[PDB]
DNA sequence: TTTTTTTTTTTTTTTTTTTTTTTTT
DNA sequence: TTTTTTTTTTTTTTTTTTTTTTTTT
């Protein structure tokens, strides 16, 4: 028992590559993807600087795996909600970290825009 | 580069440290601290209790928000967080990446709560 | 079937009376109480303030279970669910109320001291 | 003279009426438009799947969001919202007075995004 | 959104075995 | 966040009701 909590991180943009499908062990499906969002803003100058920036999806919810697996393609917008989670993995020889947006069974949602 | 996008994350956690406030060069400030989140949940082959403690680093470039962080903000407070989440790359070759919540002015928001 | 549709509102602030528990037909139980959140700002005059009393309802019997056990007045919550709003009839008149409403496994519930 | 609370909504809907753009005193824009949105459930005694449209008025002040509006936001188009919700009263015009609820975008405080 | 690059938090009970290369107006 | 007060939209994925009041740079 930790202390209650909320992470919630919502996205609109472009995704950047085909999707990705792993079946666990069991039956289980996962679904990969990445994401693209942008900013744009003048420096504090008012030169004007813009960023994108890459979004690993993880989708474990096995309703939306399949919804991505039917009709997900790389160019889609979509909107995506979910929680945002680090992990460390080593490689023998310090640990890299990946974070990731996670959509576990029912608590993410996938919205098909364009 | 240039299609509106959305990009918001919404954290309730738990202040890990005491804030960093740097005085950037002309004197705007920026406050930094790690928040510590919590998710609980039943695995789904043998429906075992898990958890995992999610650590962001909040960066905050919002003005008024760095001032009530400086007078208010200490370890081991509750706070709601809202932002925007980047990842910038940094070295030193071996390039490093890091990911940060990042509040700017009219973007986030902080609250104090418990 | 229409169009897939995003709604959800988010909400910060304090209780304003002690929540209703009511047990349904085939004992389901739902839960009632009143939210209070504040707006702060300058009349483009002012020193400007206005409190808006949000209508919670709650159909998720975990949060409901919870409420019933520790949620009172006056306490400070997180609340999030989607807004929905209904017509109803009298007298002889349609009114609307608009509720926001956590269903099972929807909305969420944060107490936050 | 009141705590810090947090009121934000989001929407993905459609727009069902051409925009009304209004122009005050001194020039500020405003401008309203309805937004559906919908959901879809099983019945929790019944199984049966049923479904609800709520139909949410919205109201922009910020003046940038108002232009956008302006320019490029028809009937039928979808679009991604987000504001602050607020109620208030109103009379009638003559007797008994009457709550409105309303998605209000404020400057700086709100977002706006064509989708389709 | 720096010129940076997290070491730590709390307590009104509930989801790999991995490690994004690329997108749009 | 007016001086107002929705009547309509799209198809790519919550009862049987109807809030009276709350808090603190």
């Amino acid at each position: 028992m930790n202390e209650k909590s909320l992470n919630k991180i919502m996205l609109i943009g472009r995704v950047g590559c085909e999707p990705d499908i792993k079946i666990l062990n069991g039956g289980d499906k996962v679904a990969t993807f990445s994401l693209a969002t942008n900013e744009f803003w003048r420096d504090r100058t008012n030169e004007l600087k813009s960023k994108t920036d890459w979004h690993r999806i993880v989708v474990y919810d096995q309703n939306i795996v399949d919804l991505i697996d039917k009709y997900l393609r790389k160019g889609r917008r979509v909107y995506v909600q979910g929680s945002l989670h680090t992990r460390k993995w080593h490689t023998n020889d310090q640990p890299k970290q990946i974070t990731e947006i996670i959509l576990s069974y029912n608590k993410g949602d996938l919205i098909f825009l364009d």
